[PDB]
C-alpha cells in the first residue's frame, strides 16, 4: 500500500552548508531529501548540479535522494545524477515536449539504473494532457507542482489538487508527490486529495521541531488512506 | 602595476560544505575565490547559482568573489550575482555572439555596479576576435581557458598560452587570468607567457598546504618578469 513519505527540499537550507542541514533533516527522521536542479532556462534560476549531490552522498551514505530536474534537457542529466547517487529522478513533461514516447523512454532509462522515475507537471499543464503517460507502470511517481516551479516560499495553489484527485482515482497505488507551499496546514487538503509524498521547503527549515512536523504530516497522510 | 593573484576554484571543493572549504582557502591567504557558474547549456555541467554565492557571502564578508559566468545569457545574471556579492564578473565572448558592441555594453553595465568586468574565451575561439574589445578599456581582465570548460581535473592545454602571450604584449597592464589544469608545474609556463591571475581547482584542494602552494605560485609570477 501507499506509504507516507516526507521530503525536505534542501534548496530551502543554508546553501553553503548543505551537508550539515541535510544531516539535521536526516536526524529529524525525514524519508527523502528533495534536491531541486534548476538550469536557468527551464526556470529562471540556477540551483546546483550533480557535484553538489555527489558531495552530499559522500556525507549521507544511506539517505534517499529524490532529484527533481527543472531543466530543459533531462536526458543529459540522467547519467550524471545516477553517478552522483540519486535514488529517484523526476523530470518534467514540459521538458520532453509533452512527447509520450520521449517520456516513456526516459523513464525506462532511469529505471534501468535501479532508480525510481517520476514525471512532473507544472501548474498550467492540465492533467488530461498526460494522456496515457501514467499507464502501465511507466512511472513510479507523479509530481504535481502546487506552486510555479523555480522559487521557494510561494503560496500553495489548492486548485492544483484536482490533478492529484484525478490521478489518485485512476492509479490507486501510484506515489503522488506535491511540491510548493506545503506545511502543517496545507498537508491536510493535499493528503485528502490523495498525495502521499510531501516536499516541504521553507516550512521545514523554519520549523521549531522538524521531527514533530514530519511526524504530523505522515499521520495526516496515514489517516487519509 | 600587475599583482600576482591566486584564486582557488570552489567547484573543486566539497560543494556540500562550501563555506567551510572557502574559509580554509581564505585562511590560507587566497587573493580571490573563483566561482564557476555553469547552466548546463553553455557548458555541459551545472555547478551552482546566485543563492549559493549569496549564502557564501554571508559567511565570508571580506573575501573577493570572482564570478565566472559559463552561461548562455550572461545579461540575465548580472544583477543576481551583484546582489549575491560579486566583486568581479567574467562573461564569455561566445555567450554574447562574439559581438563587440554587446560585449562592451555588458562590461559597462557590470562596471556601473562597481564591479570589475572580465572577458573569457574558450579554447576554440581565436584570440584575434577580441582585439578591439580589450582595447576599449571596458574590461578589467581577460580569462583564457586552458581546458575545455565544464569540468575540473582536465589536462592543461599549453597551446592556449599563445593567446596569453599575445594579450600580454598588447595590454601590458591588463590582468590576464588562466583557468583549467593549473598546478605547481603548469603555473610556470603560464606565468612566463604573461598570466598574472591563476585559477587553481583540483591542485589547490588536494594540496597538503594550500597556503604554501599559493605563495609558490605568486613567487613564480613575480619571477616571470610578467610584473
Ligand atoms: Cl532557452
Ligand atoms: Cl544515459
Ligand atoms: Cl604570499
Ligand atoms: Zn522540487
Ligand atoms: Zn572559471
Amino acid at each position: 500500500q501507499l506509504k507516507p513519505i516526507i521530503c525536505p527540499s534542501v534548496l530551502a537550507s543554508d546553501l553553503s552548508s548543505l551537508a550539515s542541514d541535510a544531516k539535521r533533516m536526516v536526524d529529524a527522521g525525514c524519508d527523502w531529501l528533495h534536491l531541486d536542479i534548476m538550469d536557468g532556462h527551464f526556470v529562471p534560476n540556477i540551483s546546483f548540479g550533480p557535484g553538489v549531490v555527489k558531495a552530499l552522498r559522500g556525507h549521507l551514505k544511506s539517505a534517499f535522494f529524490d532529484v527533481h530536474l527543472m531543466v530543459s534537457e533531462p536526458e543529459k542529466w540522467i547519467q550524471p545524477f545516477a553517478d552522483a547517487g540519486a535514488n529517484s529522478i523526476t523530470f518534467h513533461w514540459e521538458s520532453v515536449g509533452g512527447d509520450l514516447q520521449r517520456a516513456a523512454e526516459l523513464a525506462k532509462r532511469i529505471q534501468a539504473r535501479g532508480i525510481k522515475a517520476g514525471l512532473a507537471i507544472k501548474p498550467a499543464t492540465k492533467f488530461e494532457d498526460l494522456g496515457e503517460a501514467l499507464a502501465g507502470d511507466n512511472f513510479d511517481m507523479l509530481l504535481v507542482m502546487t506552486v510555479e516551479p523555480g522559487f521557494g516560499g510561494q503560496k500553495f495553489m489548492a486548485d492544483m489538487l484536482q490533478k492529484v484527485r484525478t490521478a489518485r482515482s485512476l492509479f490507486p497505488k501510484l506515489n503522488i508527490q506535491v511540491d510548493g507551499g506545503l506545511d502543517g496546514e496545507t498537508v491536510k487538503p493535499a493528503a485528502s486529495a490523495g498525495a502521499n509524498v510531501i516536499v516541504a521547503g521553507t516550512s521545514m527549515f523554519k520549523a521549531e521541531n522538524p521531527a514533530a512536523l514530519m511526524t504530523f504530516m505522515r499521520d495526516v497522510i496515514a489517516a487519509s488512506d
